[PDB]
Parts: structure tokens; sequence; C-alpha cells
């Protein structure tokens, strides 16, 4: 156990240790790529799962094997019999918490500030889009209000998720053999253009919350094939949901989760084994925030982006179609990687701590994502600046590390991860620019995974509250809609079977906790820097507790003790 | 990548670079215990299965999910509705090969030479058990013969399978949940003794002539059941079945294969040099060892696990059955070496009549095992002459003599039948032992453990559990009677995801090891190996084309290289 050190500092018989030990990371971790997302040739033994996390894994796959022996569902591409159907795809495992409530507009909306994609929605600034042709008398039926939506948009009060970015997706396919012949069917893509207003009111019992006014659910607008829907529509409300619920959900999956946490750490994975020796202390700041990344990567590209996989079966669009939405998400984060810090990002969305209105409150004041996430990030940065100040007292110590310089290009490279945002001037030169990008990836390995992750089974494991795929159109306006209807565009049988069961799988414990590395550091002023680090975190779990006794419900995803140290499942 | 040397023939700097890695490894391999059983303390991550490894197990639950989904079996201890449900548990998975064959005498009594424990036949000499009351009426009436008990074992005809071990369980029990109910149920343990004869005329084979259900004959509640009682045989089947299952399970297989290898993986990361010869040889037949034998700690043996949900004992009674099977085979070691221990169940290559023909002829696991073990032995012998060319070389090397120390001392694996005169002393002694170390953890376990699928995930061919008593001999036995003998619904389907999950991949390939031996000398050793296994498959397919039925299991394309499932 080495004290660390940067390469500059060390003697020359040290210096050759170092380039020995990467030499051989090198070799070990080799730079490889499916379907152009970069990922590890082999997997070095070292970085497989451990026998706790293997035991913890099986015992979430054999109870899949022991709900699915008590559960009624089938092995068939038919829709259910009953909508309640749904509901007893529990019997063994804990009930979803959305499962009783999905239906409320007001449950549909938090999901945009609470649920497993708050990534989303942004404040409407100076116009709807031209595409997306909302009118005064829709807002003013549905707000029960004289208000307008430019005086609404003037005051801040409204809010948009728009899916475009699904526009372009071919339809996913699926086929099966029912009476000795071959059925072949395709799933229903969608865009849909969600508007939301906040109501400061709430219902009367004063706690605000957003509130949906209307859906589009494709592109571009028509009055009879594509018609904006809003609560008074019944029905055909409920189907426009169901349809924005799929859509927030492929972009969760294929954006915030696979490629803006899994696929973008694998670059800092690698280049750090590639270009940090051992005892260089930015790898030992960071190595315990990738504990089994690389390895979960590799399930996913077996398991999860596979032919056949969970991807294949389950996303509205073609596996084809769906790894280019991951790959252009992928692109435009590492493009635009320091823009992808918290509160730069929230900022970008005018749903940050900043978007204030005269008085100097929040426009959006109910986000407990952007709350509890800035906790987060605000401490892992005075973590992050505390240990790297026991290294870098100099910012000269920065540009002679030739290591760090090695890690940066690594990472810009094209073969590397493109990480073309990571650094101006061309180079790393600076402390505080190193402190920004160690806090980002940790924040990212941590806290980010667990918000857009532990929120899957809860949201996503009861199928209507959000199926990732639909499978008929949606009815035309005047049709009348029956409980077949909405079973048809609701997954079939064995593929809300499949949901469950990824759901099940992602959730069921967590292989780590924020803070908590498996050895201690050797450098005692670095270990104190992280018992003060686990300190602050106990106070921010006390905080989001109390935080949690006032809000409408409680957000735990983001509780330290329910935030793993590293993305590992 | 070093060559290996033996530690006197090193230099003091090497000698002592050896010995820093000996410390470091039995810092990172430390002995422990569960229920008097000797395992690791924590396994090194370098012992962990590997992802490819991880891949293929996850397969196999996804399959089992995929196949309850598509299975009417539902989540109840209630009995199935009808004995033809046991055939519907399959939609997604291939059938069992005893599936629909299973009711044939022929095919549960070859079971004793081809099935999952092909350990426990042994021929009769003198006379049977005094406690098996077999007449000489009995056996006429059955064989359709004028031979005489006696004079058919004076010809070597006769085999028994004594299930006395089992005789002392404490029966498991089970609760569940009935109407805010809590309903408490026991098991029902059966020590049978079945006694079968070698039939010439077809062709040639085994019969089943008699079973006793338990060790203590009573005329009325205990009788010997024969192929004439019908229906009564049928279910005296059953029971034979669960004994021999429960034999399968802690003494063949969990005793006699995965945990008596613990010590000696234990052993040679606690006293061998990772460039001793003999690690390099046996490390290859360890791989996955260490970490499958801590997920039966985690899964099979504890409390809620497989053992305690599906096998007749309760799981003190169980662990108990395991501890005595590994503590006969350490203290009696080189006496379980394969040509001693079937010569010691009278079914050895040497047990032949006057006109020189086995007493057993059709005996698949005894022929292909010893084409196995007499490769590994050449094999063995051929590496280490690369490296002891004299005794003196073997009683210098102080690894070595630390290695057998550790084994045979009381908290290293109490091996005490190890080694003669104290120590080990001879090339040849280290060539038994190694080649009986290998041919356990590769085709011994390949034997034991691969047939579970074909023959225990088809339940009313093996259950792990009775869950009923033998009815009486007179009353009448009805599709229902059957029903309740059998398990009930949850724990028919806990068995077949047990007999599927440790049969769906070969995680390696006896011969083919990961990495190559840097020795170009052993390289070649090894090659010569790989061609005489090549060599052995081609003989085993010529034999299965004349045997009734094939018997794959031990053909070297299935055959791992370590005991890893
Ligand atoms: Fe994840
Ligand atoms: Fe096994």
């Amino acid at each position: 156990m080495v004290q660390p050190s940067l390469p500059q500092d060390d003697t020359p018989d040290q210096q050759e240790q170092r380039n020995r030990a990467i030499a051989q990371q090198r070799e070990a971790y080799q730079y490889s790529e499916t379907a152009g997302i970069l990922l590890i040739k082999t997997l070095p033994q070292s970085e497989m799962f451990s026998l706790k996390y293997l035991i913890e894994r099986d015992k979430g796959l054999v109870s899949l094997i022991a709900n699915t022996l008590a559960s009624n569902i089938e092995n068939i591409f038919d829709p259910f019999d009953k909508l309640e159907d749904f509901e007893e795809m529990f019997p063994l495992l804990p009930k979803p918490l959305v499962m009783n409530t999905f239906r409320n507009d007001r449950v549909f909306a938090r999901q945009r500030i609470a649920g497993p994609n708050p990534m989303v929605i942004e404040r409407v600034v100076d116009k709807l889009p031209d595409n997306f042709p909302v009118t005064d008398a829709m807002f003013q039926k549905i707000m029960f209000t004289k208000k307008t939506l430019a005086e609404a948009i003037a005051q801040g009060k409204l809010f948009i998720t728009n899916y475009k970015g699904l526009a372009e997706l071919s339809p996913g396919r699926y086929e099966y053999q029912k009476n000795g012949t071959l059925v072949q069917k395709t799933k229903t893509i969608a865009a849909p253009l969600v508007l939301y207003a906040w109501k400061p009111e709430g219902f009367g019992d004063y706690r605000g919350s957003l509130a949906p006014i209307a859906i589009q659910i494709n592109q571009q607008p028509d009055p009879i094939t594509n018609p904006i829907y809003t609560p008074r529509d019944g029905k055909h409300w409920f189907i426009a949901k169901i349809f924005a619920q799929m859509a927030d959900g492929n972009c969760h999956e294929a954006i915030s989760h696979l490629a803006r946490t899994h696929l973008i750490l694998e670059p800092f994975v690698l280049a750090t084994a590639n270009e940090l020796a051992p005892n260089h202390p930015l790898s030992v700041l960071l190595k315990p925030h990738f504990q089994f990344t690389l390895a979960i990567n590799e399930l996913a590209r077996e398991q999860l982006i596979s032919a056949g996989g969970y991807a294949d079966d389950l996303l509205a669009g073609t596996l084809e179609a769906s790894i280019a939405v991951i790959k252009a998400a992928i692109k435009e984060y590492m493009d635009n990687f320091t823009e992808f810090a918290l509160p730069r990002e929230l900022a970008r969305r005018g749903v940050g701590i900043g978007d204030v209105d005269q008085r100097g409150e929040n426009f959006l004041p109910d986000y407990p994502y952007r709350d509890d996430a800035m906790l987060l990030w605000n401490a892992i940065e005075v973590y992050v600046r505390d240990y790297l100040s026991l290294y870098y007292q100099s910012p000269v110590q920065i540009r002679q590390d030739t290591e760090l310089q090695n890690w940066v290009r690594r990472l810009v490279s094209p073969e590397g991860g493109r990480v073309t945002g990571l650094v101006s001037n061309g180079e790393l030169n600076t402390i505080e620019a190193l402190v920004a990008i160690a806090t980002q990836v940790i924040f990212v390995s941590g806290p980010q995974h667990a918000a857009v992750n532990y929120p899957q089974y809860d949201y996503m494991a009861f199928i209507p509250n959000m199926p990732l795929a639909t499978y008929a159109t949606p009815p035309n306006k005047e049709s009348n809609i029956s409980e077949a209807t909405i079973l048809n565009i609701l997954p079939p049988q064995k593929l809300a079977a499949r949901q469950l069961e990824l759901m099940r799988t992602l959730c069921v414990f967590y292989p780590n906790r924020l803070g908590y590395p498996d050895t201690e550091f050797v450098d005692v002023r670095a270990q104190q820097v992280l018992h003060q680090f686990q300190e602050r975190l106990q106070e921010i779990e006390q905080r989001i507790v109390l935080c949690n006794e006032k809000r409408l419900e409680p957000y735990t995803y983001l509780l330290p003790s329910n935030v793993p140290n590293s993305t590992s499942i």
C-alpha cells in the first residue's frame, strides 16, 4: 500500500515502476466497441462482481422465479384480459408505489420532478413550439381561469416536456405463432409534447404542484389525426397520458439511464486504467466510484443492448433505432461535458436554483430531484476539492503531471471517448478544472445513477403507469374507448412480464454505499477528508428526512443511505 | 510467467520470493468452517467466477423464469392434481431423458450403473443382510427359476443397494399459511434395501428383485415388495429412488466431489509457491471450485436453502450425513481411488467369473471412468517426471512436505489416509494423489453432476423427499395416493429449479486450461493428454452404439476441467 504521489515528484526508480504498472494496465484494459459504443475488450478478473454481489443478484432472480410461480400471467403475446390483472403481477414482490394512484393527473405530473426521469421538463420561455398549437381557450378551460397563455408564460408558470428526440425512431417489430401460423406485428411510436402549469394553490390545502394541461401525442399537429388532448377528454386523456409515459420511459432508459450514467462513465474508467499509476492520487480518488462499473456495462452489452435482449424486446423502436438514440445522447453529453454539470444542466432547462420570480421564489418550487441532488453535488465538490488540495497545491503541478495530462489526452481522443467538452484550450491547466471534472464523474456514478435507476421499480414495474412500448395506435378522438382498447395499447402478457423482470433486477439491492469504500485511504489526511464527507452525508440525510415530512410525497432515492458509491446495477 | 521449479533448487533470493508469495497467499486463503465443514474464510476476488461464467449462469436462471411463466404449476403446498402434470413442467426446457421410460424396471435398475449416483451398488457375497429376509420362494417367483438365493450368490449374480446410511435422519419439516392458519407437516424418511440380479437373457441387464423400504423387517408394517406387487411395487421404487437421491446429493455429490476438494485447494494456496510445479499442475483443476463451494454454503446447505427445502432430513440431519461422508473419504483417501473403490464394492474390472467375464458386464460409469482415470494417471506421471526424477527431490521439497502436513493436520482437512509412513517419500505416491484429485475434480464430478437434470428434474423418477408414509401392502392405491407421496407443487418446482441450474452449462473443459504452461515440455505433456482424450471420446462413441442406451456424461467433451457448477 503506497502513499499516493504525483509522478514528477517520484524518483527515477519509482517512475519506472509507475510506467511498468501502467503498461500492464493498458494490456489488461483494452478498448473495444459494440455498435459504436465504447466498451472494454475483455474484463479483468479484478473488475468482476464480488461473491457478495453475485449472491444478492441471484436472490433477485430467484425471487422472480417465485413471483412468476405465484402469478397468473402467461407466456403469450395476447393482452391481459382485465386492466386489474396488471395489479395482480406482484404476489411475492413489493407493490410498486405508483400502483394505486397512477391515474391521478397530479401523480402523472409529479413524475417529471420526482420519478425515474426527472431530466426532461423545462420552463417555457417566450412561446410554445409552433408545432404545438395550444390555445388560450384550452388553457382557460383547464385552469378555470381568464389568464391567457402569453400571460402565464410571462409569469414563468408553464413547463413543457418535448419528446421530439424520439420522432425518428423506426418502430420495433415482434412476431409469434398463433394456431400454426406466424403473426407479425409492429409497435406504435410516439413523440409527444406535454404542457404543464405550476398551480400555486394546489387543491385548496396549499401544497402547490405541477398540473398537466395538454398532450399532443405526435410532433406534427393535425386536428384529426394528431389533436391536442386535455383533461376534459375523458378516456382519450387517459390514453394520451399512456403515450406520454411510454415516451418518458424510452427517453429514460436510452438517454437518462443507459447513455448518461452507465455508458458515459466507461471512458473514464478506461482512461484511469490506461494512464494513471495505481498510486496516482486521482486514481485512488476515483476507483471506489468505479467499482463494478465495467462489469455492469458488460452485462448491459450482453443482456440489455444485444439482439433479443431487453431493449430489443421492450422499447418502442427497433434495437437499431434505440442504439442510435443512445449514441446521440452519449455524443451530446461528451461534446458538452461540463455543460452537463448539475447546476448548469438545471439552469439550461430553466429549472435551476437561480430560476426565480421577482420575489425570489423558484418558478418550480416542488422539485425533489433538484433539491436533493444539489445537496449531494455540493458535498461531493467539497470532498473532491479538499482531497485534491492534499496533492495539488499549485497549478504547475497539474500541468507537470504527465499521467494526468495523458489521462486528459486519452479522454478527448477519438478512440478514448471523444470527450471534446472536457477541457478548455486543448489541455488541463488548473486545479479547479480538475475539481469540477472529478466532482461530475463522482456525482454521475453515485447520485445521478441512483436518481434514475432506483425509481424504476416504483414507477415502471407497474406496467400501465409507464409501459416501455405501446402496441396499438391512439384511437381517433371521437371513437369510443373500451377496456379492450386500452388493453391492446398496453403491452401483451409476455412483454409485461419481461418489463417487471428487468425492473426488479435493476432495483433489488445496493451494491455499495456513497462515501464508504471497501478499503481505507493509506494517506491519513485523505481518510480524514473522507470521514468529513461521511459526516456531511449524515447531515444531508437528516435534512432530506425533514424535507420529506413536509413534501406531498416522500422522495427517498437521494437519501445518502440509498445512494451507491458507483454505477453498479 | 516463470519457469516452475522445486524450492530446494532455487537461489536464496528466489527462495525468499517464493516465501513472500506463500505468506501473502496464506493471508488471502484463510481457513474457516460452517457446521464443521472446512471452507475458505474470504474468497479472493481472483477466485471469483468469470464474467463468461456469470453470463451463462444468468442465462440459466432467466430460462427458469421463462419456463415458470409458461408452466401451469402453482406456488402451493398442494399435490399436483394429476400425475401427468409432472410431464408438463418443461414447456421451455429440454425434456429430462428418463421421463418417458422411468416406470420400466430396467430403467430403474440401470440408474445404479449409469444414473446420477453410480456409486452404491455392490455385489452380494456370502449372504444378504440378516435384516433383509428375502427367501428362496420369493427369489424363484420373481426370477421364474428353480435356482436358490444361495446358488445365485455363489455365482455372483446378486447385487444390493443398502441405504442404511439414512436410517438415523430426523425427518424434515415444512410449514405454510393456509387460511390464516399455520400448517406444519413432516416428510417421511426411508432407508431401503434393494436386491438386484444380473439377468443374462434379453440383452443382458440388471433387474430389480426386491425392495424393503425400511431397515427393520416386519411382514405387515415393513414387508418385502417385489415386481409382483403391482402399484405397491411402483411406490416402493419411489422410496428407493428418493433414498438414492439423498445419498446422491449428500454423499456422492456434495461431500465426495465439492467438499473433499476444498482442503486440497486451500493447501495448494497455503503451502505451494505460484511457480511450484504441483501448484501449476493442480490449479487449472481448481478453477471456480472455491467459488462454487461458497455458493453451496450460501444457497445449498444454508437455513432455507435447497437442501433444507428439498431433502428428506432436517438440515442438521443432512449436514451430519455430509460430514460423515467427508470423514470416511479423508480417513481412507487412497482407498477411494477409482480402481480400489470399485473393487471394494465387488464391481471392479477384476471382479470376473470363472470364464473371465465381469459379474456386472454392463457398467458404463466404470468402463468410461477407468479410461479417464488411466489417461489422467499417465498425464500426471509424465508431467511430474519433468520435475521429480528421484525420491530425494520429493523428500527435500519443503513446500511439498508442508502441503502434506497441512492436509493431514486436524485444521487442514484431516486427510489421514493421504500418505504412508507418516510422510510423502516417493514420486509414485504423489502421482497417485494428484491423479485422484484431478479425477475427482473433472470426471467424478461430471459423472455425479451432469445426470441430475435427466434423472432428477423429472420429479417422479427421483423425488428428493417423500411426503406420505408407504401405504399398507393391502390398501388400494389411487392416483391421489401417489400424488400425496410425491412432492407438492412448490417443492417440485424448487427441485426443477435446482437441477436446471446445476446442469445448464460446462464452465470449462477437461484438458483445456485457460493459460498455457510456460514450460514447453509441460505443454507437450498436456498436448499428449489432449490427444489421449480424443482417442477416449471415439472409443466411448463406439461403445455407445452397442450399449442399450448411450452414456454420454464421461465423454471428454462433456467433462469439465474442474468442479465448478
Ligand atoms: Fe443502472
Ligand atoms: Fe456440482
